[PDB]
């Protein structure tokens, strides 16, 4: 399949010239081979990308409990967040500092200090190494810490950094919070999390995602409840639709912030959409999933806020429950999508919601998109590929995306 | 298995030193290890020969029907051939022009038009683009239709050509037409496909191809019907044995063309030659598989019609039924074989044939060449292997392909 | 898991510069992320250690009968050792001197002579071509033998170089032959064999086996048996304690050499050491797994003989059986371990010995060593990891490893 479409498509290619690629890049036009498929690029995005921008990791209800801990992999990274002994929700590398051992094996857990299954060093929750085995009397415990990770808690959803020196997290944080508070993401549990591995690119995994040019044809299920190019995109950036408008009046005179709001630096997007026709959620009829809602959002038919941040995330939050997606690279051509829904901790599975009617139609979607960006990719590794047009009426979302992350990387390369 | 082993062996493989090593290369020896092992050779023979050069595709019969196409790889390249609305056949890159997407995803079928799965740009049998949506009032159709692959009808053999420049296919065409066109090969249907993985080198499955000096060893089923290392190889090329001669006029005082011919260049030869003993075909009891012949082939006993043309296919047209074989690279130590039964059109299953007859003796000779090669491989994969005197008498076919690959490379590396 | 993992992180690695790497090494800390995980290194590894030095292939009593032969891979080399005609062990490349197969695809079985499956040129046992088909007058099967392998018979086990300029192995045959000969291994049978891959660089292999810092939490079966930091390093090479020394003397007394001794290299290390408590042999009861000794080692508390010889192997050799270890590596991150239960040659299955007793704790020890070196490569991925210090007091041996390892590196590469 694509494992060795890949390899043989590595095989002929010409020099990834990275610098001369991104200066002959046109805005309007899909990118050049090797920005999908080449193990070079693939190494500049990890190193450039996703090593040096804040990422979405979990939600922190995932850490409620005392010494909870929960584990994650960024590209070669093995991360490890806990609930340390004060409250407080800190991050570190899961490496011993011994002989460099993953500490915590299990994806999530509850602990009362990290202990190292090799030989036992044993650090507290706040990463300091409390005792070490038989190491001489001028050994210095102080120096042997965990390897802490920037972390930030976005109304309840946690971020981290593998950066020494992250950028602005902020800004976002100071826009983001008025949508997010509403939602009382701190009182939610973990209904359900669904795991796939996509085999594309994570830009193409991103592109696809910035559009709904293929959703007519491709989404019947999500197509009953998700609606117009200015919902999945951002020409609201230039200026509002008065219907589109009138739905963010209702929401705000409500009280529930909603108007769309674009970064000056195009990384991230939020806005409070309207949903199709009669709909209330992402429901095979349409009606609310959860009787008991996460968060205090009016009107009933507020639709769904949507947020993406880039690199790792977009995100739909809706008045009766919520959808984290976490986009993580694998390969040149494969890509980690986690989908987490989110409701309110005491709504009772079996009682407030059904499993089924709560998960079906995302589970649907994502398994749509993953066939056609692994459809796509499988056409991009051809030679004979080239860059073609964007829609300017139906991709300008995914214009947008595709010149965030060319900006990005040029930055980093200077 | 051969996966390990191949990354094994290219950690301490020297330099490739292509030109080098092309330079004492002696044409009465195996090749240096990296032309059988090394994914810098691959790549080379990807680039210079598989995309350079005129290969089989597929049976014409294949795409008798209205609208009908069937998809292919070529190492990264993935092409489509229709049936376009005019009757001609053509072939296309099947790589949708907006954002890259596979185009056709079944290996064969039917259809309208060419209808990208993604949004849904549609386009015409031959490859016009007559449907975008939302593309803006000045996007140009005329630059974004399918791109186009080289393609040629050999009396019912589809043959294609990735490159832009391709070579001349006339010379070969002309003189193959009279020993094909009496084998009615418009008039088949494909009674069988398989298709295997050999884990060897492309090069390594042609030159098992090009000798039975294995075969007496290897071919219990084979060898009751197949022959002498004058059949297999090339040594008629200086002169043709009485006995020989005495088969090749029977054929031809019949009607039949037959008498040996071998390409200037070496790339392709023709000849039809004897079975063994009283044999007709290739079955167990050595009879005509198909009690209706594809073809007017005569005498009964006009034996095998062998036609290898470099480096996609060899083939063999009995009076009965044919048999073509297409050798394409799947990585330095992988090639795909596929074996296709061509029967009359009119031949019933069950009745005119029965098809573990008709394929049983190929389906295991494949099976015994694909071990051989697979063993082959294994061995020359130790750091150890050093290139191996072949018998003049008995490989003189496999020296006559090797020296065809030397000089095809070096001849694209000047 | 880890092989995406390895994958990754060598996306974001730099640069290897092992000459540097090597230059600013401490003895006190364990290697640099590449040595455990980069291909760069791990090539170099194959080419200067593995390729250059002795190694342990299999016990002689695997070769006891007329044409017997074992076969085994050392990286990329596949190796056919056989008992010649004359009585004589030797080694040979599996590789036909023709185009290079395999001769011998089975790991083990009996030959009159050597036949290559392919095109049956046919070898006598000491490697000579007696007999090609069909090469013609002129071609001298002198030149075309089978090549040679350097073998050693140390007491029993089967050693081999892949060199052609091997380094002395006398010095090490001549040390080690008074404690082995005692185990009368030439009149051994093999009882069982193991051969398991650990998911981490052969170096994390050796350094988990060089320490007992980890065996308290991590293996219980075998601490009923195996004790004390002196046994299983070399702290013991400036000076014994008295509770050791009173052991070695007994052994001694009784005709048992036992006495500590290292090379002056580092290299191997041979000692007699005594059990836990009241332990015999490595059973879940302590008591003796056979009732017929393998050898003559007296008295029945003379517990295990540890040998180690880098980089190959290691081995337990008891009064009632024997164990050795044979290390070889697969990839940067994978490495085969196969473990060889050695008994008396009339010690008879059922009635002598059981199975399950005589393999149990050590199939459960070294599946508990692999699950701790896959954990401890897994963290060693992360661009996060950094060498860590090792215990002066229970790692002792891991240094001395490293050191032996990093040592020969610098030589090979000066
Ligand atoms: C349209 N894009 C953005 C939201 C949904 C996603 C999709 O088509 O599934
Ligand atoms: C002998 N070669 C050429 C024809 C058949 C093939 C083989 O041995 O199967
Ligand atoms: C302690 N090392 C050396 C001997 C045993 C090995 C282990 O812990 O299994
Ligand atoms: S690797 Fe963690 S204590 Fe040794
Ligand atoms: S990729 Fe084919 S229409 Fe968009
Ligand atoms: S490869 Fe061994 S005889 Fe030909
Ligand atoms: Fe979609
Ligand atoms: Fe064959
Ligand atoms: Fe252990």
């Amino acid at each position: 399949g694509t494992e060795n479409l890949y390899f043989q498509s590595m095989m002929t290619a010409n020099p990834t010239s990275i610098h001369q690629r991104l200066d002959r890049r046109l805005s309007g036009f899909s990118l050049e081979q090797p920005f999908y498929t080449s193990p070079e690029v693939y190494a500049l995005d990890l190193q450039h990308i996703f090593y040096k921008q804040w990422l979405y990791a979990v939600p922190v209800c995932q850490l409620a409990k005392a010494g909870s801990y929960t584990t994650l992999r960024v590209g070669a990274y093995e991360v490890v967040i806990v609930r340390s002994r004060d409250g407080e929700v800190r991050a570190f590398h899961n490496s011993c500092r011994h002989r460099g051992s993953l500490i915590c094996k299990a994806r999530q857990g509850q602990v009362a200090k990290l202990v190292c299954p090799y030989h036992q060093w044993t650090y507290e929750l706040d990463g300091k190494l409390i005792w070490a085995n038989d190491m001489g009397p001028d050994f210095d415990a102080s120096k042997y810490g965990l390897k802490p990770v920037n972390l930030r808690n976005l109304d309840g959803l946690i971020y981290i950094c593998l950066s020494d020196t992250p950028p602005d997290f902020q800004t976002f944080a100071q826009l983001a919070r008025p949508y997010l508070e509403v939602h009382d993401l701190k009182d939610a549990k973990v209904a359900f999390t669904s795991t796939i591995i996509e085999k594309g690119n994570w830009k193409l995994v991103w592109e696809n995602n910035r559009e709904c040019y293929h959703c007519s044809s491709n989404h019947p299920a999500l197509c009953r409840s998700f609606p117009d190019p200015e919902v999945a995109g951002v020409q609201a950036d230039g200026g509002v639709s008065k219907k589109l408008q009138a739905h963010f009046d209702r929401c705000e005179a409500a009280g529930t912030p909603a108007q769309f709001v674009l970064a000056g630096d195009g990384q991230y997007r939020l806005a409070r959409m309207p949903l199709q026709e009669k709909a209330l959620s992402y429901t095979m009829d349409g009606k609310a999933a959860v009787s008991r809602h996460l968060g205090r959002v009016a009107p009933p038919d507020a639709g769904t806020l949507l947020m993406f941040h880039y690199p790792s995330t977009w995100n739909h939050f809706l008045p009766d429950h919520s959808l984290t997606f976490r986009v993580m690279p694998i390969s040149p051509t494969e890509t980690e999508v986690t989908t987490t829904w989110l409701v309110h901790k005491d709504a009772v599975e079996g009682v407030d919601y059904d499993l089924k009617r709560l998960t079906e139609v995302w589970i649907a979607t994502n398994d749509e998109d993953r066939e056609i960006v692994e459809t796509n990719q499988q056409g991009i590794l051809s030679p004979a590929y080239v860059p073609g047009p964007y829609s300017p009426g139906q991709e300008s979302g995914v214009m947008q995306f595709v010149d965030w992350y060319a900006a990005s990387l040029e930055r980093a390369l200077a």
